[PDB]
């Protein structure tokens, strides 16, 4: 009972887009003993998960981004989300064999201090485990806290949701098209756009890539414009939709992933037409929340199991696959939610 | 009876910053009867408006050219074809660049007034559509707490002046921006703005709301826009609102800037609203019942600029583009 425990470990910051060298490999030795002091328990992690905000936690610390993310500190493991088994524990409403999805390192064994809106047990394994790091955990709660919450959204409104073959994304337009919303969405290969009009029910979408004039892609897909716009890429996407957006209509900015990587800000022009359309811009994290977790687990587990959701996810094999896994993500290599198994149970 | 009437007419459609030869005036004579139309009036106008808007309004709906301008102002019914109005009756609202005009009066275009015991020229900013702006833009759009950090943009503008106040007057620590010295002293010694600072000599701005703001910025009443938004998105505070009202340093620029620092509405979870005045018109009467005690006992103080006559009026349009003008640009057409 003193097991190795491999970690991966963020180098340094990174500047611009990350590539499987800003990563390394390190081997602990950790003992399977019961942890001590405040409330700890020891996990085995299973799986991980690659989500894009991880990128803001990479880059060098700015006083504005650390009011969400805090930095990864270099030459230590990469926090993350998680889904991992008890192995030990020192906390009350955890025993040996449970399971938890929360945050942790990315490796194998890890001591962790259990917090309400940080770590949540499973109590449902009628589901897929990994189902936990995409759909039933944060990704799945994002989509479901910023559209019913953030949008405020109204039967037969129109919806528009970029990025729409990522976890919130496929979740979101789902959620939306259970209200008779008009879902339209984008994705950067046709691949990814053929499944989210014909296997997530979409009711068109384009690749984003094949399309020069994206306030003319936009004005085909939406003719009578747009009343939400569910905000995950940013910048000439922002704008595009600005000018193609109706009146009263909502914004939820959830993410702004085409800005992550560029060191070099976008400039969004078009802000004036919110004036006059009377629009609604609203930041959300869910983090915030995380309070109605059990009321959306309640929600979505019901429609998983009756076939009203579906969802895709891309698994890459152990803790090795993880820096090529994460480093693909922000190109878009993967088609659904991107899993790491760490280990399988 | 049978006057000659002035109009200051737009000669044509505007690119960049207008001057003063944009604009020609005419004559057209008017008979002084009961009006011309269907449930008209025929207007005196007394006071007249230079609002910031109006720019828009001269790029190529918009105004015509050959046409007058059309704006903002305070009148007198001459004769009224209207069962609301008589002689003699005061009215604000949208009438044309004349001496005299032929309006339809409408509900929440054309308001009367009744409280006669304060300066007519307040019923063109304080007590007209910038005051209501202001009402309606920080109380409704902003969802003000005690205490909380304000900071109004153009804050010597009619609207910026009354925010800066109804912030002060609920216990938040407020401060303005304006662009010279002596817009930027009225602030504190008139208005008592917890401070400011000149936007043009301070080529610093993100840390120029840095040093007023050591706590950050809860309220944002954005009336300029551009690269003062991009200052307050970095000085935002948790929860942050912005509420969008106008972007006047946009108006006059053939090309619009752009805002890089928009991923902080994540992070600081802001809302930024966009809203416009007349969807709250019919919130008029509770502004002026809560708001003309205030005046009437000296606690909302008020700045205007006053240009005399029709004659002096292209100046001071074009002026107000320019920055000119020390308070609210009004333009007396014809005094009572």
């Amino acid at each position: 009972m003193t097991a190795t425990n491999k970690q991966v470990i963020l180098k340094d910051y990174v500047s611009g887009f990350p590539t499987e060298s800003d990563f390394d490999f390190t081997t602990t030795t950790v003992e399977l003993r019961v942890p001590e002091g405040t409330n700890s328990v020891l996990v085995k992690n299973l799986y991980l998960s690659c989500d894009p905000y991880m990128r803001i936690r990479m880059g060098k610390p700015d006083p504005s981004t650390a009011a969400l993310a805090q930095a990864y500190t270099p030459g230590q493991p990469i926090q993350g989300y998680g889904v991992s088994r008890i192995i030990e524990s020192g906390h009350p409403d955890y025993k040996k064999g449970d399971l938890l999805w929360g945050i942790v390192a990315w490796e194998e064994y890890s001591v962790i201090t259990p917090m309400t809106h940080a770590h949540f047990k499973i109590q449902h394994t009628d589901v897929p485990l990994s189902y936990y790091t995409g759909l039933l955990g944060m990704p799945g709660m994002t989509a479901y806290a910023g559209f019913y919450e953030v949008c405020s959204p109204k039967e037969g409104e129109t919806v528009y949701v970029s990025a729409a073959s990522g976890a919130v994304g496929q979740l979101v337009g789902q959620l939306a098209k259970m209200m008779g919303c008009y879902v339209v969405g984008s994705a950067g290969s046709k691949e990814k756009v053929d499944l989210l009009k014909t296997k997530f029910g979409f009711d068109d979408a384009f690749n984003y890539k094949e399309e020069s004039d994206l306030t003319a892609a936009l004005k085909r897909c939406f003719p009578n414009g747009i009343d939400i716009y569910f905000e995950n890429v940013g910048g000439k996407m922002l704008d595009a939709v600005l000018v193609n957006m109706n009146m009263h209509g909502r914004i939820a900015v959830c993410g702004m992933i085409s800005q992550y990587n560029l060191e070099n800000q976008e400039g969004v022009h078009n802000l004036s037409n919110i004036i006059y359309k009377r629009n609604r811009i609203q930041g959300f994290v869910v983090s915030d929340f995380y309070d109605k977790y059990s009321k959306f687990l309640e929600f979505v587990l019901p429609h998983i199991r009756e076939g009203k959701i579906t969802y895709v996810e891309d698994v890459a094999d152990g803790l090795e696959k993880a820096p090529e896994a994460l480093v693909g993500l922000f190109h878009g290599k993967n088609v659904g939610k991107q899993v790491v198994v760490v280990a399988r149970e």
